[PDB]
């Protein structure tokens, strides 16, 4: 507890950047957080919460997910790991979805803002499941400046691991669209070197990554240990230099602290 607390004080100063983890143990309903009301930029984190937009949005409106998209040249941002193969075709918005969870897609993730109304409208939604702390302002690539002092497109890890714990775990959306969800997060191609390098080969992770300006790493998960109940661990992480590197690492070790000796 207060061990756990230390070794992620340690982390971070060693790290040299700011550190906030939210774990939930859905086991005995117990926390450990570290700065978990502090705001972080979400960066793509944020993809979640524009997919579970539309997967709400298709609760009412059974055949959204096979709505067709055209792709175009002007659609293009800085990062198009699947949308530039889609380039004059159109994609659904359920092989968008996958596209912004599994491979972390700039162009999809900008599609979803814009289907179900905007960056305001996926705040809204964010509000209407209880989540009073999420905001997202702007589109791809902007989104991700992660500048420090800025509130833009910033979350707190308490909320976000609350928010992700309704969505994946709880009832904030209908059985069926959970259950997507969660496929989607389980598929992740993106998450290997994050939150999961911290944890035991053997548990089972449904994860959503973001990297951004100021070296920005983040990592949000739902967890399920071998044999135990579920877990949900947000870790997120921004450093002082606008051109810091990568540190998923950081987030491999957080995780590991957090979960020693479940
Ligand atoms: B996102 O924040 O994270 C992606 C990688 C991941 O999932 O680990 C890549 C796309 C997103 N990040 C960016 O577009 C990078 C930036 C845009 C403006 C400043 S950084
Ligand atoms: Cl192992």
């Amino acid at each position: 507890t207060a061990d756990v607390q230390q070794k992620l004080a340690e982390l971070e100063r060693q790290s040299g950047g700011r550190l906030g983890v939210a774990l939930i143990n859905t086991a005995d309903n117990s926390q450990i957080l570290y700065r978990a009301d502090e705001r972080f930029a979400m960066c793509s984190t944020s993809k979640v919460m524009a997919a579970a937009a539309v997967l709400k949005k298709s609760e009412s409106e059974p055949n959204l997910l096979n709505q067709r998209v055209e792709i175009k040249k002007s659609d293009l941002v800085n990062y198009n790991p699947i949308a530039e193969k889609h380039v004059n075709g159109t994609m659904s918005l359920a092989e968008l979805s996958a596209a912004a969870l599994q491979y972390s897609d700039n162009v999809a993730m900008n599609k979803l803002i814009a289907h179900v109304g905007g960056p305001a409208s996926v705040t809204a939604f964010a509000r209407q499941l209880g989540d009073e702390t999420f905001r997202l302002d702007r589109t791809e690539p902007t989104l991700n400046t992660a500048i420090p002092g800025d509130p833009r497109d910033t979350t707190s890890p308490r909320a976000m691991a609350q928010t992700l714990r309704n969505l994946t775990l709880g009832k904030a959306l209908g059985d069926s669209q959970r259950a997507q969800l969660v496929t989607w997060m389980k598929g992740n191609t993106t998450g290997a070197a994050s939150i999961q390098a911290g944890l035991p080969a053997s548990w089972v992770v449904g994860d959503k990554t973001g990297s951004g300006g100021y070296g920005t790493t983040n990592d949000i998960a739902v967890i399920w240990p071998k044999d135990r109940a579920p877990l949900i661990l947000v870790t997120y992480f921004t450093q002082p230099q606008p051109k810091a590197e990568s540190r998923r690492d950081v987030l491999a070790s957080a995780a590991k602290i957090v979960t020693d000796g479940l």
